[PDB]
C-alpha cells in the first residue's frame, strides 16, 4: 500500500520556519521535498491582514534585528529593490505617570518625579552591593530582575509589565531565557544621567506589511512542490509507517518530517499518548491583536514613534505602534474617502458622511490566559478607552476603523516547568525522524523572533542533510552573541557544481 | 647640698595642660605643687592677642566644645556669670568654585557643577563597592581618604586641603587619628541629596558651642588661673625652666633658682624637654617627630557687617587662589573682639593694596577676619608678602571687597603650631614617653605628648587633670593612650567637687 | 530620729565584691565606712566548704588569671608567704567519645574518629567563606557560635555543652558578653592540627596559676578580710540586713540596729535589694532579668591518685552520660584540700552504687572530685537523685571505676547560680542600675550588677574596688561597663599604694 | 597558461587533520580534490616509528578521549575488527618526592610527606577565600594556577612541571586556552581526602580508551588513508610543496608539478606557509608567534614486567631529577610495540650506562618506555647527552634499576613539536587567519591554527572536516574557533553517512 505522494524530506507549515525549511531544501537541490500548509497565503503568523476600509496589521510583528546572514540573503532575494523597503530608526519608549520614558528605562529614571528617582537609585545601590558578593545565580524570572535592577525600578516597570505581557507572574518564570549575562546593574550609568538630566536602524517592507516578505519569499520556491489551502492541511500524522494524511485525503509518505505545528497539535496529530500528556506541561497565552484606524494629519505628540510599552494599569494593552509611520502604504491614501463609525471617547460622530484623509493607524497587544482572563465582547472598547487615559488619542479623534483578532496560540511560556517538557518531548520526537521546530513547534521564546523561527527550520534541514549542528535550537545565547555569516544562500557547493556544469 | 624650693609635684607650662594639672592638685590638695611658666600671662598657645587699634585674635578663633563634664566645671567657675558667655550655633563653608559648601561636605555635592557631582558620585560608587568586600584597614591617612570618599571627592577637596593645612602630603600621614575629624560619607545619603536638591549640616561635635565674652579664648585661661593660690604660681621671666636634671630631679630656673621635684609634669614640647634635659638618646628620638609652624593673621576692615558674609564662623579653603587653609569671621562670635563704632580709625590701605583716600580718624562699626597658613620644609612661606598675599587672597574668594578699608593688620608665626600624624609619629612616641616615664617625667600636652587627636583645648586640659590623677590616685590617663574611647562616650564621673572633699568637709563641721 | 550608726559609705556584703570596696576604702582612708554580711564567715559565694569527714570544697571556683596589679597586690598582702600557695600549670579538657581533648577543642579534632573529623572541617570551611563575606555582627550565642566553629563542631561542644551549663538554649543568650573578637574561625590551625596529628608542644612552664596551700580558695577572702579593723565589720546575723530605706538614706539589721550611709554600695542580689528597698518598679524590672541555680557536688574517694586522671584543673562535659557540665579533681590541687593518708574512715558506698564489703575504718591515702549541675524552669534537677547520678556519671565517663571506695560526700543547691546573659539582660540591667544610681546606690557584683563577663573574682573584687574611687575620686566604672577594655590591657595603673599614700606617710616623717 | 592540475580543493598536509578535510571531501563527492604530502607515509606527527631490534614509537602520541562521532565513525571504518583494538582503563600518576601521586594531583596530597600536606591545604584555604570575592578573571597561566591549586600545590607540581612541558615559564602564557569554568577550588574534597587517607567512591564504570593492536598510532592514519581514492592522493618526494602563490590561487611542487585551486585547505605549519607564500606581511606577523621543539625517546629493556610499573598509563615529572616532563610504559598498550619473547638481541648498555657482561644475542621477553624533553631559547638541551641524562633520570625516578639491560635505544627531534599558548599569541592568530581566509586558503591544524587547546588527534581531523564543511555548505568552524563549546557537548550531528548519502544512494535504485 503505497502514498499518493512520497518525498524524501516533507515539511509542515508555511510560516517563517517552514519557509526557511523550504529554502534551504530548494538550494541544496538534493532530496526530495515539498511543503504543506492549511493558509492559501503563505506567513503564517507573521502574515498581514487588511480591514474591509483598507487598513493593514501585521499579526505577528516584523523583524528589528536580524541575526543571521542567511535570513538577509533571503529577504534580498525576495525583495530586491531599494523601493522595497523602507529604513527606520530603532527607539522605543516606556509610558510611566504621564510621561514617554525612552528605552532603555533605567538610564531614563530623569524623567520621573524625584521621590520615584530616590527609590529607584536606592534599589539599584542595594543591588549592586548584593551582586558584589553573589555566589549563585537567579532561578526565576523574578529574582533575575530585582537582582539586576533593584526592588524600585523592578515594582515601577519589569513587573507589572511582564505581567501584562505573559499572563503570568514573573515568579513563575524561569530566567536563563533572557541569556548568560551576569545579572549586575549599571549603577554609574544611571546615576551619572539622574545628576546630568541628560540621555541603529531597521528596514521595513514598502507594501504589504510584513506579510508581504513572506508571499515574496514562498514565490522563489518552486510552485508543484507546495500545497496551500484547504488541499494542504494535515489531518493526522502516522509516525510508526511515516505517513501524513491531509484534509481532501490524499496521503503523504515522507522519510523525515520538519514539523512546524503547535507541538501540542502535533502530539494528537500522532494519537502519542505519552507525547500529549508530556505536551500538555507546557504553557501559553493567547493574544488579542487591536487595530485602530483614525482620521487626521499625524500629531505632534506622536512623532516618529514605534513600539510603546504599558507598564501601568490604566489599559490593558502591554505594547501598541504608529503602524502608519512604517509605511504610507500600510493604510489608505488621502483622496480615499471613508465614514466616521465613533469617537475615541466612544459617542456617535457629528457627521456620518464619507470624508476624505489623511489617516494615521494605531496597532497594539492584549495577552489572556487562565490567570489573567478578557471579556472579548468588551476588549475593543477597553482598548480604544485606554488609548485616551495614555494620550494616544484625544477623545474628539475620529475612528474610522476597528480591527480585532484573537490568536489561541500567542505566546509559548518561558515557565518554570518549561525545560522539564521540552528536554523529553524533542528527543522523543527526533527518534522518530519528526524534527519539531518553530516558536510553537519547539516552544522557546528566546528563539521565537522571525530570523530565529526561518533559522530554525533551515538549521533543522541542514542536520537532516549535512549533519549539521542545531544551533539556534539549543544555544540560544551562542548565535544571539554572535555575527552568523558564515551559512549563506549560495554556498560552496553551489557554485562549484554551477561552474562545473557550465565547462560542461 | 638642696634646692631652694622643694615639690612633691611640679608643673612646666600653663597652657591648658598645665593649668589642668594644677586645678587637679588645688582640689585634691595633698601634695604640695607649684607650677611655673616663661610667660607672664597664663594660656600658652590658647591665649588671645590684641592689636595696638584694639583688634583681638586668638591663635586661630578658637572654639570651646568639651567632652568632659570636669572642663565644664573648670570653665563656669572660672567665668560663672550669664553674660560671660556666648553659645553659638556652627555655620561653616568650605570653598569650592566660587560657591559656599555647607560643612558635611559630602552632603552638599547638590552644590557643586552637575559635572563635578558626577565625578564625586561614581567615586563613592567604587568605594562602596570595595569596602563590602575590604578585608584589611588603611595604613595612611590617604589611602583612608579614597576608602571612605572616593578619588573624586579626595581630589575635589581632601586631598588639597589636607596638604594647605597639615604642609605635608596625605600620603605621608597615618589614619588612626581621625576618628572624630573627617566625616563618614553614606552613599545612599549623598545621592538622596543630590536628587532632592536638599541639604544637611549638623555632622561633627561642632554644631551649640559657647565662646567667651570678654578677652578671647585667653580670657578662660586667664579666669582660671586666678583660681589658683598665687604664692604657687611663678609667671614670667621668674618662671622661665632652663635646665632640667632628671638624674636628681631638680628643674633650674633662668634667674638660677632651682626646685626639687618627686614628680615632674612638662607640657613644654617635648623636643624642648628632651634640649633642657642635655639628654643625646632622647633629643634623638625626639627628632623623629614632626610639626608644622603656623601663621595667624588678623585683618580689621570699617563697615556694617556685610550680608554676604552673614553669620560664618570657620570657612575652608582647598583651592589654590589663596594662602590660608582656614578663616573665622571673628566679630561674629563677640561684640567685644573689636572696638565699639563710636571708636575712630584712619584707614591703613584698601583691601586691593593702594593707599586710603583720606588718612583721616573715621567711625565704625566693624568687624574681623582671622586666617591661619601653614609653613613647613615641605611648603615654605614668604613672611615679608605673607601678610599682602593673605589680603590678596580675601579678595579672590570674594570675602573682602577690592573698595574695603582695612583699619587693622595682625600677623605672627608660631614656630611649633601641629603636631603632625605622620607615619613616624607613634614610631617615636612608643620609645619618648615610655623613657620619659621611667624617670618619673609625665610628658603631656599638644606638644609635650604629640597627639592631635587629643590636642584641644579640652583633651589638652584633660591630659594634666589625669596625669594628676595617675600620679596620686593611680587612675589610668584613658586621654593619652584611648582618644576613641574618650571621644566616643560622655565623661560625667570626674568632678571639680569629686566625693572626697565633699567627705572631708561634712567631717571638718562635724569636728 | 538618728540612726544607731552613721558613715559615709556603707557596704552590703563581704564576698569579693564587698572586700573589694573595703579594701580601697581602708586605703584611702578618709570617708567613713563599715561593711556588713550576714555570714560570720567573710568569702561570700567564694568560700569554702568541709565535710564531716574532712574533704575540702570551693563553692564558687578559684581564680586563674589575673587582669589586675590591685588584685595582685591584695593577694600578695593577705598571703605574703611563698608556701602560702601552690602554682600550677594551666590546661583543660573536654570530655568527647571516650577520649580527654585538650584545649582548645576545635585545635584537637584529631583525636576524634575520622568521619566526625570531616564533619567539623566542613562545618568551619563553610563558615570560613561566610566570615569573608559578613558585613553583620551576630545577634545570639547561637549564631556567635556557628560563625566562629561551623554547625560541626558547634554540635559536639558549644551548643550541648552550653546548655548544660546556663540550663538555658544558645538561642535565648546574647553574645556581646564574650567580647568584640569577630565571629570567625581559624581554619589554617585546625587543619595543620588535623594533618600534623600532633598539638602545640607543651609552652611549659608555660601560663601558670597560683592556687592557696590551705583553707581552699575562701582563705584567700579570710586572709584578706583581716587585714580590716575588725570595729568597721558586723559579720554574722548581727550583720543581716532587713530593709534598705532609700529615701532617707537608711539601713536596717535583723537585731534592729539602723544605719545611716550617704553612699551605699550593695553586692547583694539586685532582686534581694529591690525586695529589702520595697520599690515596686525596681522589683518590675529585676524580674525581667533570669538566673540558673547549681548544685556543687563533692566526692571523696580512697587511693592513690590512678593513672587514667592526670594532673588536675577543669574538664568539660558536652555530653548527655552524665548530668553535670564541669569537674575537677580538686584533691590535685592541694595536699590539704583533704585527709592525710594516716586518717581513718569507713567507705560510704561503691562508685557503682552499692554497699562496700567492709565498714571498717580504713586508712587513705586520699582523692576528690568536685562538679557542677545547674538548674532552671528550662532544665530541671531531681534533689533527691542527683548525688547518685553525677555518681553514676563519674563511672560513665570513666573518672571513677565501679569499685573506687566513696569515703564522703557533698551536696550544695545555691539559688542565685549563675546570672544569665539572656537577651533581654541588657535591657533591664540598662533601666535597673541608672535608677539605683540615682538614689546613691552602686549595686555591683556577679548578682549585683548581674554581668557574667565581670562576675570572676578578680572581676568582681575591682567592681568593689571602682565603685569606691567612683565614689571618692570620681574614677570610670571600667569594669562595670566596659568589659573588653579591661580584659584586652594590662591594668597596672592602681595600686595597694598608690602616690597617695606615699606621700602622706613621707609627709608625717619629715 | 594552465597548470598541470586543475581542482576545486587542495589540501596539503597528510596529518590527522589533512585526512579529516579529504575524508569529508570524499563523503560528499561534490568538488573536485586532492591531497598532497611530502611524506610517503600519512600520518604527520601522529606517526610511528620503528627501531632496527623492532621496537615501536608514536613520535606524536594518541588520542584517549573523542570529542567527535565522526571522529569515531573513521576510526570504525578504517580498524573495523575487534581484535583491532585493545581498551585501556584511563589513569594517570605524577611523580613527587619518591611516590606516584594518582590523578588528579590535589585529591591525592595524602601520600605525601605531612608538611607538604600541610603547605597545600594552606594555599588553597587562601585561594577558596578570595575566590568567594573575585570578581576578575585570571590574565596569565600563573595566575589562573594560583587561583585554581594556591601557592603550595603550584610550587609543588604546576608551576615546575609545566615549565618542562612548555619551555616557557608559567607567566609568559595565557589561560584562557583552559576553559571557561571559574578558578575556584573544590578544598572540601581535599581535605576529605586528607582526612580519610583514601581516595574513593561509590563509583561505576571504569572510563576507558582504546589503543590499536599493530602498528601503533600512525596504524589508524595508514588505514584511514587507506580508504581514500589512491588517485587523489600524492604523497612522497613527489607530493612535497614548496612555493604558493595565493594572487593566481596555484601551488608548485618539488618536481615542478603546477597545480590550481579554488579554494586551499592548508595543514602545514602557518608559519612554513607565509615562506612558502613569500609574503612579507604574513611571515612578519607570523614571527609573533612562538613554538617549542621535543626530543622523543625510546628505550627498549630485557626482562618481564617488573611488578613496579604496571599500568597503560602517562606519567608526570615535575621534579629536576630527570629532564623528560612525560614518559609511559608503551609496551603495556599493546603486546606488538615491542619484539616478542623468542626474538634475541644483544644488549647496547645497562641502565647505570656502563658495558653489558656478555654481548651475545639473548631472548627475551622485553619492555619498553618512550619519554618527551621541550626544547626553546629559555631552556636549551644537549643533543649529544641528552639520551644518556634521560636514562639516568629513568634511575633516578626509579624507573630502570641501574642493572637493567638496554636492548634498543631512540631518538628524535622535531623542531615544531608545541605551539605555545602564549600571551601574544591570540593577537597574532586574529590577524594571521582572516588575512589567509581572504585569500580563499584556511590554514588549519596543530601548527596550521596554532592552537593547543584543539591540537589532539581528534580535534586536528575535525579541524580538517569543518574546513571542508565551511567551505562546501556553510557550516560554522566550532573546533576552530569555540573550544570550549566543542569540548564541553557530546558532537554526534556529524556523521560518516549523513542524509545526503542516503537520499542519493536510495534514489539511485528507483
Ligand atoms: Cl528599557
Ligand atoms: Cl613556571
Amino acid at each position: 500500500t503505497h502514498p499518493d505522494i512520497s518525498v524524501d524530506v516533507l515539511v509542515i507549515g508555511a510560516g517563517p520556519t517552514g519557509l526557511g525549511a523550504a529554502k534551504r531544501l530548494n538550494q541544496i537541490d538534493g532530496p526530495s521535498w515539498m511543503i504543506v500548509d492549511s493558509n492559501e497565503t503563505p506567513g503564517g503568523l507573521a502574515s498581514t491582514d487588511v480591514t474591509p476600509e483598507g487598513f493593514l496589521y501585521d499579526v505577528g510583528g516584523h523583524v528589528i534585528f536580524s541575526h543571521y546572514k542567511y535570513f538577509d540573503d533571503c529577504l534580498d532575494e525576495a525583495l530586491p529593490k531599494e523601493d522595497d523597503w523602507y529604513t527606520h530608526q530603532r527607539i522605543s519608549y516606556v509610558r510611566c505617570q504621564g510621561q514617554w520614558v525612552p528605552y532603555p528605562f533605567q538610564n531614563n529614571i530623569s524623567m520621573l518625579p524625584k521621590e520615584e528617582q530616590v527609590k529607584c537609585i536606592d534599589g539599584m545601590i542595594d543591588a549592586a552591593l548584593e551582586a558584589r558578593v553573589a555566589n549563585t545565580k537567579p532561578k526565576t524570572f523574578d529574582e533575575w530582575i530585582v537582582r539586576m535592577m533593584g526592588t524600585g525600578i523592578a515594582d515601577l516597570f519589569m513587573r507589572p509589565y511582564n505581567f501584562k505581557v505573559w499572563a503570568v507572574p514573573t515568579t513563575k518564570m524561569q530566567c536563563a531565557w533572557l541569556g548568560e549575562r551576569v545579572a549586575a546593574p549599571n549603577l554609574k550609568a544611571v546615576t551619572t544621567n539622574v545628576i546630568l538630566g541628560k540621555t541603529a536602524t531597521f528596514r521595513f517592507p514598502a507594501r504589504g506589511g510584513t506579510g508581504g516578505i513572506w508571499i515574496a519569499v514562498a514565490n522563489t520556491l518552486p510552485k508543484e512542490k507546495t500545497r496551500f489551502g484547504e488541499k494542504g492541511k494535515v489531518t493526522k500524522v502516522n509516525a510508526n509507517n511515516k505517513t501524513v494524511t491531509l484534509q481532501d485525503g490524499t496521503t503523504i509518505g515522507y522519510k523525515k518530517l520538519v514539523s512546524t505545528m503547535a507541538v501540542d497539535f502535533l502530539a494528537e496529530a500522532m494519537n502519542d499518548q505519552e507525547l500529549v500528556g508530556l505536551t500538555k506541561q507546557l504553557f501559553y497565552s493567547s493574544t488579542h491583536v487591536i487595530g485602530v484606524g483614525v482620521r487626521g494629519s499625524r500629531p505632534e505628540r506622536i512623532g516618529d514613534k514605534c513600539w510603546l510599552y504599558f507598564p501601568e494599569d490604566n489599559c490593558p494593552f502591554y505594547r501598541a505602534t504608529i503602524f502608519s509611520n512604517y509605511s504610507p502604504y500600510n493604510q489608505p491614501e488621502a483622496s480615499k474617502k471613508l465614514p466616521t463609525m465613533q469617537l475615541a471617547d466612544g459617542s456617535r460622530p457629528q457627521s456620518t458622511e464619507a470624508k476624505e484623509g489623511p489617516y494615521w493607524s494605531i496597532m497594539l497587544e492584549v495577552s489572556e490566559s487562565s490567570m489573567k482572563p478578557v471579556n472579548q465582547e468588551t476588549i475593543l472598547a477597553d482598548c480604544i478607552q485606554g488609548l485616551v487615559n495614555t494620550e494616544m488619542l484625544k477623545p474628539t479623534d475620529e475612528i474610522v476603523s476597528t480591527y480585532h483578532r484573537r490568536f489561541d496560540h500567542g505566546y509559548p511560556t518561558p515557565t518554570l516547568e518549561r525545560e522539564g517538557a521540552l528536554t523529553q518531548i524533542l528527543p522523543k520526537l527526533q527518534d522518530k525522524d519528526i524534527w519539531s521546530r518553530g516558536r510553537f513547534g519547539s516552544w522557546r521564546y528566546e528563539v521565537g523572533n522571525q530570523d530565529h523561527s526561518f533559522m530554525l527550520g533551515v538549521e533543522a534541514v541542514d542536520n537532516i542533510v549535512n549533519g549539521a549542528v542545531e544551533l539556534t535550537l539549543n544555544y540560544p545565547d551562542f548565535v544571539n552573541g554572535r555575527q552568523n555569516t558564515e551559512r549563506r544562500l549560495v554556498d560552496g557547493a553551489q557554485v562549484f557544481a554551477k561552474s562545473k556544469a557550465q565547462l560542461e
